[PDB]
Protein backbone atom coordinates (compact mmCIF):
# COMPACT_ATOMS: atom_id res chain seq x y z
CA UNK A 1 0.00 0.00 0.00
CA UNK A 2 2.68 2.45 0.63
CA UNK A 3 6.06 2.83 -1.99
CA UNK A 4 8.55 5.48 -1.41
CA UNK A 5 10.39 7.91 -4.04
CA UNK A 6 13.36 8.47 -2.78
CA UNK A 7 16.88 9.82 -4.08
CA UNK A 8 20.17 9.07 -1.96
CA UNK A 9 19.10 8.14 1.56
CA UNK A 10 16.37 11.36 1.87
CA UNK A 11 12.73 11.52 1.62
CA UNK A 12 11.15 12.74 -1.49
CA UNK A 13 8.11 11.89 -1.86
CA UNK A 14 5.80 8.60 -1.38
CA UNK A 15 3.72 6.55 -4.20
CA UNK A 16 0.28 4.48 -3.85
CA UNK A 17 -1.42 2.00 -6.02
CA UNK A 18 -5.18 3.17 -6.42
CA UNK A 19 -8.03 0.91 -8.21
CA UNK A 20 -5.81 -0.77 -10.61
CA UNK A 21 -2.65 1.45 -11.60
CA UNK A 22 -0.67 3.45 -9.49
CA UNK A 23 0.90 7.53 -9.89
CA UNK A 24 3.74 9.60 -8.44
CA UNK A 25 4.11 13.45 -8.09
CA UNK A 26 6.63 14.74 -10.74
CA UNK A 27 8.87 17.48 -9.01
CA UNK A 28 9.97 13.82 -6.94
CA UNK A 29 12.51 12.04 -8.76
CA UNK A 30 15.07 8.95 -8.59
CA UNK A 31 14.66 5.94 -6.48
CA UNK A 32 11.59 3.54 -6.00
CA UNK A 33 11.56 0.56 -4.06
CA UNK A 34 10.66 -1.78 -6.53
CA UNK A 35 11.90 -3.27 -9.40
CA UNK A 36 8.52 -4.85 -10.99
CA UNK A 37 6.75 -1.39 -11.29
CA UNK A 38 10.23 0.58 -11.87
CA UNK A 39 10.22 -1.76 -14.96
CA UNK A 40 6.59 -0.14 -16.46
CA UNK A 41 7.45 2.76 -18.98
CA UNK A 42 5.47 5.73 -17.52
CA UNK A 43 3.26 8.83 -18.97
CA UNK A 44 3.39 11.96 -17.71
CA UNK A 45 0.71 14.66 -17.32
CA UNK A 46 1.31 17.58 -16.98
CA UNK A 47 -1.55 19.79 -15.60
CA UNK A 48 -2.47 17.28 -13.19
CA UNK A 49 1.29 17.21 -12.04
CA UNK A 50 0.63 13.09 -10.99
CA UNK A 51 1.61 10.32 -14.13
CA UNK A 52 -0.24 7.30 -14.65
CA UNK A 53 0.91 4.25 -15.60
CA UNK A 54 -0.67 0.48 -16.15
CA UNK A 55 0.58 -2.07 -13.34
CA UNK A 56 0.19 -6.01 -14.49
CA UNK A 57 -2.18 -8.95 -13.21
CA UNK A 58 0.96 -9.43 -10.64
CA UNK A 59 -0.89 -5.97 -8.30
CA UNK A 60 -4.46 -7.45 -9.34
CA UNK A 61 -6.15 -7.07 -5.65
CA UNK A 62 -3.41 -5.30 -3.22
CA UNK A 63 -4.50 -1.84 -4.50
CA UNK A 64 -7.13 0.55 -2.60
CA UNK A 65 -10.28 1.84 -3.95
CA UNK A 66 -11.30 5.55 -3.77
CA UNK A 67 -14.58 7.16 -3.79
CA UNK A 68 -15.61 10.88 -3.89
CA UNK A 69 -17.49 10.40 -0.72
CA UNK A 70 -16.73 13.03 2.10
CA UNK A 71 -19.25 14.27 4.23
CA UNK A 72 -18.08 16.93 7.20
CA UNK A 73 -16.37 14.92 9.62
CA UNK A 74 -12.85 13.70 10.92
CA UNK A 75 -11.18 11.22 8.61
CA UNK A 76 -7.34 9.52 9.38
CA UNK A 77 -4.23 10.88 7.49
CA UNK A 78 -0.52 8.78 7.92
CA UNK A 79 0.75 11.36 10.06
CA UNK A 80 -2.61 12.45 11.74
CA UNK A 81 -6.05 13.68 10.89
CA UNK A 82 -7.85 16.16 8.40
CA UNK A 83 -11.04 18.30 8.33
CA UNK A 84 -13.52 18.79 5.24
CA UNK A 85 -13.51 22.13 5.36
CA UNK A 86 -16.05 23.20 2.30
CA UNK A 87 -13.63 20.85 -0.22
CA UNK A 88 -10.44 22.45 1.55
CA UNK A 89 -8.57 20.14 3.12
CA UNK A 90 -5.73 21.18 6.31
CA UNK A 91 -3.13 19.42 7.87
CA UNK A 92 -2.27 20.58 11.53
CA UNK A 93 0.73 22.98 12.73
CA UNK A 94 4.47 22.20 11.46
CA UNK A 95 3.04 18.55 10.76
CA UNK A 96 3.90 17.83 7.42
CA UNK A 97 6.90 19.08 5.08
CA UNK A 98 9.72 18.24 2.98
CA UNK A 99 9.83 14.05 2.00
CA UNK A 100 5.19 13.80 2.25
CA UNK A 101 4.81 13.72 -1.37
CA UNK A 102 1.88 11.64 -2.48
CA UNK A 103 0.44 10.84 1.02
CA UNK A 104 -3.06 9.51 0.63
CA UNK A 105 -5.73 10.21 3.31
CA UNK A 106 -7.98 7.11 4.29
CA UNK A 107 -11.75 7.48 5.61
CA UNK A 108 -13.84 5.16 8.06
CA UNK A 109 -14.52 2.64 5.64
CA UNK A 110 -11.22 2.19 4.18
CA UNK A 111 -11.44 4.52 1.17
CA UNK A 112 -9.04 6.92 -0.42
CA UNK A 113 -9.72 10.29 -1.38
CA UNK A 114 -6.91 12.43 -1.49
CA UNK A 115 -3.39 12.79 -3.01
CA UNK A 116 -1.28 15.71 -2.03
CA UNK A 117 1.33 18.12 -3.60
CA UNK A 118 2.66 20.53 -0.99
CA UNK A 119 0.80 22.74 1.85
CA UNK A 120 0.09 27.09 2.67
CA UNK A 121 -1.27 28.40 5.79
CA UNK A 122 -3.99 30.81 6.27
CA UNK A 123 -4.50 32.41 10.25
CA UNK A 124 -4.82 29.50 12.88
CA UNK A 125 -3.89 26.01 10.73
CA UNK A 126 -2.43 25.06 7.67
CA UNK A 127 -4.38 24.00 4.59
CA UNK A 128 -3.10 21.64 1.70
CA UNK A 129 -2.98 20.60 -1.70
CA UNK A 130 -5.31 18.41 -2.85
CA UNK A 131 -6.12 15.74 -6.01
CA UNK A 132 -9.28 14.35 -5.44
CA UNK A 133 -12.54 13.18 -7.31
CA UNK A 134 -15.74 14.33 -7.38
CA UNK A 135 -19.53 12.95 -7.52
CA UNK A 136 -19.45 13.08 -11.09
CA UNK A 137 -16.21 10.99 -11.40
CA UNK A 138 -13.97 13.82 -12.26
CA UNK A 139 -10.78 14.91 -10.90
CA UNK A 140 -10.12 18.26 -9.40
CA UNK A 141 -7.14 20.21 -7.95
CA UNK A 142 -7.38 22.52 -4.81
CA UNK A 143 -4.25 24.20 -4.67
CA UNK A 144 -3.84 27.26 -2.04
CA UNK A 145 -1.93 30.41 -2.86
CA UNK A 146 1.86 29.79 -2.52
CA UNK A 147 1.59 26.50 -1.82
CA UNK A 148 5.38 25.62 -2.97
CA UNK A 149 6.08 21.60 -3.63
CA UNK A 150 7.11 19.98 -0.85
CA UNK B 1 17.72 -27.50 -0.53
CA UNK B 2 16.92 -26.12 -3.56
CA UNK B 3 17.34 -22.82 -5.24
CA UNK B 4 14.07 -21.03 -6.91
CA UNK B 5 13.68 -19.39 -10.09
CA UNK B 6 11.81 -15.86 -10.16
CA UNK B 7 10.08 -14.24 -13.44
CA UNK B 8 8.71 -10.94 -12.69
CA UNK B 9 8.24 -11.61 -8.45
CA UNK B 10 7.08 -15.39 -8.48
CA UNK B 11 7.57 -18.69 -8.23
CA UNK B 12 8.55 -20.37 -11.95
CA UNK B 13 10.61 -23.40 -10.88
CA UNK B 14 13.43 -24.94 -8.51
CA UNK B 15 17.32 -25.15 -9.80
CA UNK B 16 18.53 -27.79 -8.20
CA UNK B 17 22.28 -27.86 -6.83
CA UNK B 18 22.17 -31.98 -7.10
CA UNK B 19 24.91 -34.52 -7.16
CA UNK B 20 27.81 -32.44 -7.46
CA UNK B 21 26.91 -29.35 -9.99
CA UNK B 22 24.28 -27.02 -11.21
CA UNK B 23 21.42 -28.29 -13.08
CA UNK B 24 18.10 -26.51 -13.96
CA UNK B 25 14.99 -27.42 -16.22
CA UNK B 26 14.97 -26.42 -19.78
CA UNK B 27 11.23 -26.45 -19.70
CA UNK B 28 10.94 -23.26 -17.45
CA UNK B 29 12.91 -20.55 -18.07
CA UNK B 30 14.13 -17.23 -16.21
CA UNK B 31 16.88 -16.08 -13.78
CA UNK B 32 18.37 -17.28 -10.09
CA UNK B 33 17.77 -14.87 -7.12
CA UNK B 34 21.32 -15.66 -5.87
CA UNK B 35 24.78 -13.94 -7.61
CA UNK B 36 27.54 -16.18 -6.95
CA UNK B 37 26.38 -19.23 -9.10
CA UNK B 38 25.01 -16.88 -12.05
CA UNK B 39 28.17 -15.36 -13.14
CA UNK B 40 29.35 -17.92 -16.03
CA UNK B 41 28.82 -19.31 -18.80
CA UNK B 42 26.20 -22.14 -18.68
CA UNK B 43 26.39 -24.83 -21.45
CA UNK B 44 23.14 -26.36 -22.40
CA UNK B 45 22.02 -30.33 -23.03
CA UNK B 46 18.37 -29.68 -24.78
CA UNK B 47 18.42 -33.26 -25.52
CA UNK B 48 16.44 -34.57 -22.19
CA UNK B 49 15.54 -31.26 -21.11
CA UNK B 50 17.88 -30.61 -18.47
CA UNK B 51 20.86 -27.76 -17.83
CA UNK B 52 24.38 -28.73 -17.17
CA UNK B 53 26.68 -25.92 -14.91
CA UNK B 54 29.47 -25.98 -13.04
CA UNK B 55 29.26 -24.63 -9.11
CA UNK B 56 31.71 -22.75 -7.34
CA UNK B 57 34.13 -23.91 -4.38
CA UNK B 58 32.08 -23.79 -1.92
CA UNK B 59 29.01 -26.05 -2.61
CA UNK B 60 30.21 -29.50 -2.89
CA UNK B 61 29.72 -30.69 0.85
CA UNK B 62 26.28 -29.32 1.39
CA UNK B 63 25.25 -30.47 -2.16
CA UNK B 64 22.64 -33.68 -1.72
CA UNK B 65 23.81 -36.82 -3.80
CA UNK B 66 22.13 -39.10 -6.05
CA UNK B 67 22.50 -42.99 -5.76
CA UNK B 68 20.28 -44.47 -8.25
CA UNK B 69 18.27 -47.07 -5.46
CA UNK B 70 15.09 -48.45 -6.57
CA UNK B 71 13.10 -50.70 -3.51
CA UNK B 72 9.55 -50.45 -4.80
CA UNK B 73 8.29 -48.82 -2.08
CA UNK B 74 6.58 -45.21 -0.26
CA UNK B 75 9.07 -42.47 -0.91
CA UNK B 76 7.99 -38.93 0.32
CA UNK B 77 7.66 -34.81 -1.33
CA UNK B 78 6.80 -31.59 -0.19
CA UNK B 79 3.40 -31.95 -2.04
CA UNK B 80 2.25 -35.75 -1.14
CA UNK B 81 4.23 -39.06 -1.24
CA UNK B 82 5.24 -40.01 -4.40
CA UNK B 83 6.21 -44.02 -4.95
CA UNK B 84 7.70 -46.58 -7.58
CA UNK B 85 5.31 -49.38 -8.48
CA UNK B 86 5.08 -51.21 -12.04
CA UNK B 87 7.59 -48.77 -13.58
CA UNK B 88 5.83 -45.53 -12.80
CA UNK B 89 5.71 -42.50 -10.44
CA UNK B 90 2.62 -41.59 -9.65
CA UNK B 91 0.59 -39.06 -7.35
CA UNK B 92 -3.41 -38.65 -6.98
CA UNK B 93 -5.28 -35.82 -8.50
CA UNK B 94 -5.43 -32.34 -7.04
CA UNK B 95 -1.99 -31.91 -7.41
CA UNK B 96 1.20 -29.34 -8.64
CA UNK B 97 0.85 -27.01 -11.32
CA UNK B 98 2.92 -24.47 -12.86
CA UNK B 99 5.44 -22.88 -10.59
CA UNK B 100 6.16 -26.54 -9.21
CA UNK B 101 8.83 -27.44 -12.56
CA UNK B 102 11.48 -29.14 -11.11
CA UNK B 103 11.06 -29.58 -7.52
CA UNK B 104 12.71 -33.36 -6.57
CA UNK B 105 11.59 -36.05 -4.79
CA UNK B 106 13.79 -37.60 -2.46
CA UNK B 107 13.94 -41.17 0.08
CA UNK B 108 13.59 -42.47 3.58
CA UNK B 109 17.47 -41.67 4.07
CA UNK B 110 17.66 -37.96 2.77
CA UNK B 111 19.19 -37.97 -0.68
CA UNK B 112 17.55 -37.71 -3.80
CA UNK B 113 16.06 -40.37 -6.18
CA UNK B 114 14.47 -38.64 -9.13
CA UNK B 115 13.84 -34.75 -10.09
CA UNK B 116 10.28 -33.88 -11.55
CA UNK B 117 9.57 -32.20 -14.61
CA UNK B 118 5.83 -32.14 -14.47
CA UNK B 119 3.14 -33.64 -16.89
CA UNK B 120 -0.74 -33.98 -16.96
CA UNK B 121 -3.06 -36.98 -16.10
CA UNK B 122 -4.58 -39.61 -17.88
CA UNK B 123 -6.12 -42.12 -15.67
CA UNK B 124 -7.65 -42.47 -12.47
CA UNK B 125 -4.39 -40.87 -11.19
CA UNK B 126 -1.92 -38.74 -12.14
CA UNK B 127 1.56 -39.71 -13.76
CA UNK B 128 4.39 -37.38 -13.14
CA UNK B 129 6.93 -36.79 -16.23
CA UNK B 130 10.28 -37.04 -14.14
CA UNK B 131 13.95 -37.56 -15.27
CA UNK B 132 15.87 -40.42 -13.08
CA UNK B 133 18.67 -42.31 -13.63
CA UNK B 134 19.20 -46.22 -13.76
CA UNK B 135 21.97 -48.99 -13.08
CA UNK B 136 23.96 -48.77 -15.73
CA UNK B 137 24.07 -44.77 -15.18
CA UNK B 138 21.33 -44.13 -17.83
CA UNK B 139 18.96 -40.75 -17.61
CA UNK B 140 16.01 -42.80 -19.09
CA UNK B 141 13.03 -40.54 -19.48
CA UNK B 142 9.19 -41.78 -18.08
CA UNK B 143 6.78 -39.94 -19.50
CA UNK B 144 3.52 -41.20 -20.22
CA UNK B 145 1.71 -39.83 -23.70
CA UNK B 146 -0.35 -36.36 -24.07
CA UNK B 147 1.47 -35.15 -21.07
CA UNK B 148 2.69 -31.75 -21.40
CA UNK B 149 5.48 -30.40 -19.07
CA UNK B 150 5.06 -28.41 -15.80
CA UNK C 1 30.47 1.98 11.92
CA UNK C 2 31.65 -0.49 9.64
CA UNK C 3 30.32 -0.84 6.47
CA UNK C 4 31.53 -4.06 4.43
CA UNK C 5 32.48 -4.25 0.89
CA UNK C 6 30.42 -6.49 -2.08
CA UNK C 7 31.91 -8.95 -3.29
CA UNK C 8 30.65 -11.63 -5.66
CA UNK C 9 28.75 -13.24 -2.54
CA UNK C 10 31.72 -12.50 0.12
CA UNK C 11 33.62 -9.68 1.89
CA UNK C 12 36.65 -8.73 0.53
CA UNK C 13 37.85 -6.24 2.98
CA UNK C 14 35.67 -3.06 4.85
CA UNK C 15 35.48 0.67 5.02
CA UNK C 16 35.32 3.36 7.83
CA UNK C 17 34.75 7.20 8.08
CA UNK C 18 36.49 9.69 10.30
CA UNK C 19 36.49 13.22 10.65
CA UNK C 20 34.12 13.91 7.98
CA UNK C 21 36.32 11.70 5.79
CA UNK C 22 36.05 8.61 4.27
CA UNK C 23 38.33 5.32 3.97
CA UNK C 24 39.51 2.63 1.94
CA UNK C 25 42.42 0.52 1.37
CA UNK C 26 44.52 0.03 -2.08
CA UNK C 27 44.42 -4.07 -1.95
CA UNK C 28 40.33 -4.11 -1.05
CA UNK C 29 38.79 -4.03 -3.96
CA UNK C 30 35.45 -4.00 -5.10
CA UNK C 31 31.78 -2.00 -4.46
CA UNK C 32 31.13 -0.44 -1.04
CA UNK C 33 27.37 -0.96 0.44
CA UNK C 34 25.46 2.47 0.62
CA UNK C 35 23.91 4.53 -1.59
CA UNK C 36 25.11 8.02 -0.79
CA UNK C 37 28.65 6.02 0.18
CA UNK C 38 29.22 4.91 -3.61
CA UNK C 39 28.91 8.45 -5.18
CA UNK C 40 30.85 10.16 -3.92
CA UNK C 41 34.75 9.89 -6.20
CA UNK C 42 38.08 8.89 -4.61
CA UNK C 43 40.93 11.37 -4.78
CA UNK C 44 42.73 8.01 -4.58
CA UNK C 45 46.11 8.37 -2.87
CA UNK C 46 47.74 4.69 -3.63
CA UNK C 47 51.24 4.58 -2.57
CA UNK C 48 49.94 6.43 0.95
CA UNK C 49 47.94 3.21 1.10
CA UNK C 50 44.55 5.13 1.41
CA UNK C 51 42.06 6.14 -1.07
CA UNK C 52 40.00 9.30 0.70
CA UNK C 53 37.17 11.12 -0.35
CA UNK C 54 34.88 13.39 1.31
CA UNK C 55 31.27 12.16 2.41
CA UNK C 56 27.91 13.18 2.35
CA UNK C 57 26.82 16.09 4.80
CA UNK C 58 24.18 14.05 6.29
CA UNK C 59 26.61 11.97 7.66
CA UNK C 60 27.61 14.51 10.08
CA UNK C 61 26.26 13.05 13.12
CA UNK C 62 27.95 9.48 12.72
CA UNK C 63 31.92 10.51 12.07
CA UNK C 64 34.44 10.83 14.94
CA UNK C 65 36.60 13.67 16.73
CA UNK C 66 40.29 12.89 17.49
CA UNK C 67 43.70 13.76 19.53
CA UNK C 68 47.01 11.78 19.05
CA UNK C 69 48.43 10.05 21.79
CA UNK C 70 48.86 6.77 22.90
CA UNK C 71 49.52 6.12 26.31
CA UNK C 72 50.40 2.96 27.48
CA UNK C 73 47.77 0.49 28.46
CA UNK C 74 45.28 -1.98 26.53
CA UNK C 75 42.73 -1.74 23.34
CA UNK C 76 40.14 -3.53 22.62
CA UNK C 77 39.37 -4.77 19.86
CA UNK C 78 36.35 -7.07 17.48
CA UNK C 79 38.39 -10.44 17.72
CA UNK C 80 39.02 -9.69 21.69
CA UNK C 81 42.09 -6.84 21.91
CA UNK C 82 45.43 -5.40 20.94
CA UNK C 83 48.22 -4.68 23.22
CA UNK C 84 50.91 -1.77 22.92
CA UNK C 85 54.46 -2.29 23.42
CA UNK C 86 57.22 -1.17 21.69
CA UNK C 87 55.57 2.02 20.62
CA UNK C 88 54.01 -0.77 17.87
CA UNK C 89 50.72 -2.68 17.89
CA UNK C 90 50.78 -6.10 17.06
CA UNK C 91 48.40 -9.25 17.60
CA UNK C 92 48.38 -12.58 19.74
CA UNK C 93 49.26 -16.19 18.09
CA UNK C 94 46.24 -17.65 15.63
CA UNK C 95 43.81 -14.83 15.77
CA UNK C 96 43.79 -12.63 12.75
CA UNK C 97 43.01 -14.23 9.04
CA UNK C 98 42.41 -12.45 6.41
CA UNK C 99 40.05 -9.93 5.14
CA UNK C 100 39.51 -7.90 8.27
CA UNK C 101 42.08 -5.41 7.02
CA UNK C 102 39.84 -1.93 7.07
CA UNK C 103 38.40 -2.28 9.98
CA UNK C 104 39.64 -0.09 13.14
CA UNK C 105 40.82 -0.53 17.11
CA UNK C 106 39.81 1.33 19.59
CA UNK C 107 40.12 2.26 23.24
CA UNK C 108 38.20 2.31 26.14
CA UNK C 109 37.57 5.84 26.06
CA UNK C 110 36.10 4.86 22.57
CA UNK C 111 38.33 6.91 19.83
CA UNK C 112 39.99 5.22 16.55
CA UNK C 113 43.45 6.40 16.20
CA UNK C 114 44.61 3.72 13.90
CA UNK C 115 43.68 0.86 10.86
CA UNK C 116 44.72 -2.33 10.47
CA UNK C 117 46.41 -3.41 6.42
CA UNK C 118 48.67 -6.16 7.29
CA UNK C 119 50.55 -8.91 9.19
CA UNK C 120 53.63 -10.32 9.56
CA UNK C 121 54.55 -13.00 12.36
CA UNK C 122 57.89 -13.88 14.00
CA UNK C 123 57.36 -17.07 16.13
CA UNK C 124 54.49 -16.54 18.27
CA UNK C 125 53.50 -12.74 18.25
CA UNK C 126 52.19 -11.44 15.03
CA UNK C 127 53.46 -7.39 13.84
CA UNK C 128 50.50 -6.21 11.68
CA UNK C 129 50.78 -2.82 9.81
CA UNK C 130 49.32 -0.05 11.41
CA UNK C 131 47.92 3.31 10.16
CA UNK C 132 48.28 6.09 13.13
CA UNK C 133 48.76 9.66 13.35
CA UNK C 134 51.49 11.97 14.46
CA UNK C 135 50.72 14.68 17.07
CA UNK C 136 51.74 16.72 14.00
CA UNK C 137 48.97 14.92 12.09
CA UNK C 138 50.68 13.34 9.70
CA UNK C 139 50.17 9.63 8.33
CA UNK C 140 52.71 6.89 9.73
CA UNK C 141 52.90 3.37 8.97
CA UNK C 142 55.17 0.69 11.26
CA UNK C 143 55.61 -1.77 8.84
CA UNK C 144 57.30 -4.76 9.61
CA UNK C 145 59.76 -5.59 6.55
CA UNK C 146 58.20 -9.29 5.29
CA UNK C 147 55.30 -8.07 5.99
CA UNK C 148 51.59 -9.52 4.51
CA UNK C 149 48.66 -7.21 3.37
CA UNK C 150 45.26 -9.28 4.33
CA UNK D 1 55.00 -45.08 14.79
CA UNK D 2 55.18 -41.40 12.82
CA UNK D 3 58.48 -40.01 12.65
CA UNK D 4 58.98 -36.46 12.69
CA UNK D 5 61.08 -34.46 10.09
CA UNK D 6 62.45 -31.25 10.98
CA UNK D 7 64.73 -29.02 8.86
CA UNK D 8 67.08 -26.08 10.94
CA UNK D 9 64.66 -25.42 13.96
CA UNK D 10 61.17 -25.47 11.78
CA UNK D 11 58.54 -28.49 11.77
CA UNK D 12 57.08 -28.89 7.92
CA UNK D 13 56.08 -32.68 7.93
CA UNK D 14 56.28 -36.11 9.38
CA UNK D 15 57.33 -39.74 8.10
CA UNK D 16 55.62 -42.54 8.21
CA UNK D 17 56.08 -45.88 7.16
CA UNK D 18 54.06 -49.15 5.86
CA UNK D 19 54.65 -52.30 5.01
CA UNK D 20 58.67 -51.74 5.08
CA UNK D 21 58.86 -49.00 2.89
CA UNK D 22 59.24 -45.57 3.91
CA UNK D 23 56.80 -42.81 2.15
CA UNK D 24 57.16 -39.19 2.71
CA UNK D 25 56.15 -36.32 0.21
CA UNK D 26 58.76 -34.62 -2.16
CA UNK D 27 56.36 -31.31 -1.11
CA UNK D 28 58.65 -29.92 1.35
CA UNK D 29 62.27 -30.26 1.98
CA UNK D 30 63.34 -31.70 5.53
CA UNK D 31 65.94 -34.20 7.07
CA UNK D 32 66.05 -36.77 8.91
CA UNK D 33 66.31 -37.02 12.89
CA UNK D 34 67.74 -40.79 13.42
CA UNK D 35 71.27 -42.11 12.82
CA UNK D 36 70.11 -45.38 11.82
CA UNK D 37 67.89 -45.45 8.25
CA UNK D 38 68.98 -42.05 7.47
CA UNK D 39 72.05 -44.30 4.84
CA UNK D 40 69.13 -45.90 3.58
CA UNK D 41 69.34 -45.22 -0.71
CA UNK D 42 66.03 -44.78 -2.25
CA UNK D 43 65.02 -44.44 -5.56
CA UNK D 44 63.41 -40.81 -6.25
CA UNK D 45 60.00 -40.89 -7.96
CA UNK D 46 58.17 -37.74 -8.48
CA UNK D 47 54.64 -39.35 -10.11
CA UNK D 48 52.56 -39.69 -6.80
CA UNK D 49 54.49 -36.63 -4.94
CA UNK D 50 55.50 -39.93 -2.85
CA UNK D 51 58.86 -41.78 -2.72
CA UNK D 52 59.53 -45.67 -0.79
CA UNK D 53 61.95 -46.62 1.48
CA UNK D 54 63.51 -49.68 2.88
CA UNK D 55 63.31 -51.03 6.40
CA UNK D 56 66.62 -53.64 7.84
CA UNK D 57 66.35 -56.56 10.02
CA UNK D 58 66.28 -54.27 13.34
CA UNK D 59 63.02 -52.70 12.55
CA UNK D 60 61.24 -55.58 10.75
CA UNK D 61 58.84 -56.73 13.57
CA UNK D 62 57.23 -53.28 14.62
CA UNK D 63 56.45 -52.14 11.36
CA UNK D 64 52.43 -50.97 11.04
CA UNK D 65 50.68 -52.78 8.01
CA UNK D 66 48.30 -52.05 5.67
CA UNK D 67 44.63 -52.29 3.91
CA UNK D 68 43.41 -52.71 0.27
CA UNK D 69 40.10 -52.66 1.05
CA UNK D 70 37.84 -50.19 2.76
CA UNK D 71 33.93 -49.98 3.89
CA UNK D 72 32.03 -46.65 4.31
CA UNK D 73 32.01 -45.84 7.57
CA UNK D 74 34.28 -43.18 10.32
CA UNK D 75 37.63 -43.80 11.00
CA UNK D 76 40.43 -42.86 13.21
CA UNK D 77 42.58 -39.86 12.36
CA UNK D 78 44.87 -37.23 14.51
CA UNK D 79 42.61 -34.46 15.52
CA UNK D 80 39.06 -36.24 14.58
CA UNK D 81 38.21 -38.99 12.26
CA UNK D 82 36.75 -38.75 8.35
CA UNK D 83 33.82 -40.46 6.11
CA UNK D 84 34.39 -41.48 2.76
CA UNK D 85 31.80 -41.82 0.21
CA UNK D 86 31.80 -40.64 -3.16
CA UNK D 87 35.34 -41.12 -3.50
CA UNK D 88 36.18 -38.30 -1.28
CA UNK D 89 38.57 -37.71 2.48
CA UNK D 90 36.60 -34.55 3.67
CA UNK D 91 37.43 -32.97 7.21
CA UNK D 92 36.21 -29.78 8.22
CA UNK D 93 38.80 -26.80 8.25
CA UNK D 94 39.95 -25.74 12.28
CA UNK D 95 41.47 -29.13 12.64
CA UNK D 96 44.42 -29.91 10.67
CA UNK D 97 46.89 -27.68 9.22
CA UNK D 98 50.68 -27.19 7.67
CA UNK D 99 52.86 -29.99 8.64
CA UNK D 100 50.44 -32.52 8.27
CA UNK D 101 51.33 -34.12 4.43
CA UNK D 102 52.86 -37.01 5.82
CA UNK D 103 50.05 -38.13 9.05
CA UNK D 104 48.57 -41.66 8.38
CA UNK D 105 44.99 -41.96 8.31
CA UNK D 106 43.70 -45.72 9.44
CA UNK D 107 40.52 -47.21 10.54
CA UNK D 108 39.90 -48.73 14.05
CA UNK D 109 41.12 -52.34 13.26
CA UNK D 110 44.32 -50.58 13.36
CA UNK D 111 44.97 -50.93 9.19
CA UNK D 112 46.42 -47.69 7.33
CA UNK D 113 43.80 -46.84 4.96
CA UNK D 114 45.88 -44.00 3.55
CA UNK D 115 48.29 -41.43 4.00
CA UNK D 116 47.89 -37.78 3.03
CA UNK D 117 49.22 -35.18 1.10
CA UNK D 118 47.66 -32.08 1.85
CA UNK D 119 44.51 -30.50 0.04
CA UNK D 120 41.91 -27.49 -0.48
CA UNK D 121 39.55 -25.80 1.09
CA UNK D 122 35.27 -26.46 0.39
CA UNK D 123 33.15 -23.49 2.04
CA UNK D 124 33.25 -25.41 5.62
CA UNK D 125 34.80 -28.36 5.47
CA UNK D 126 38.12 -29.19 3.51
CA UNK D 127 38.74 -31.81 0.69
CA UNK D 128 42.06 -33.21 1.33
CA UNK D 129 43.93 -34.94 -1.00
CA UNK D 130 45.40 -38.31 -0.66
CA UNK D 131 47.49 -41.28 -1.65
CA UNK D 132 45.65 -44.50 -1.51
CA UNK D 133 44.94 -48.01 -3.33
CA UNK D 134 41.62 -49.78 -4.23
CA UNK D 135 40.97 -53.32 -4.68
CA UNK D 136 42.78 -53.71 -7.33
CA UNK D 137 45.74 -52.19 -5.05
CA UNK D 138 47.42 -50.19 -7.96
CA UNK D 139 48.31 -47.29 -6.08
CA UNK D 140 45.75 -43.66 -6.57
CA UNK D 141 46.57 -40.57 -6.10
CA UNK D 142 43.40 -37.96 -5.46
CA UNK D 143 43.70 -34.20 -7.26
CA UNK D 144 40.93 -31.98 -6.06
CA UNK D 145 41.33 -29.31 -8.38
CA UNK D 146 41.90 -25.78 -6.84
CA UNK D 147 44.52 -27.20 -3.99
CA UNK D 148 47.31 -26.38 -2.38
CA UNK D 149 49.24 -28.99 -0.62
CA UNK D 150 50.08 -28.88 3.19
Amino acid sequence: KTFPIMLNGQVNGYACVVGGRLMKPLHVEGKIDNEQLAAVKLKKASMYDLEYGDVPQNMKSDTLQYTSDKPPGFYNWHHGAVQYENGRFTVPRGVGGKGDSGRPILDNRGRVVAIVLGGANEGTRTALSVVTWNQKGVTIRDTPEGSEPW
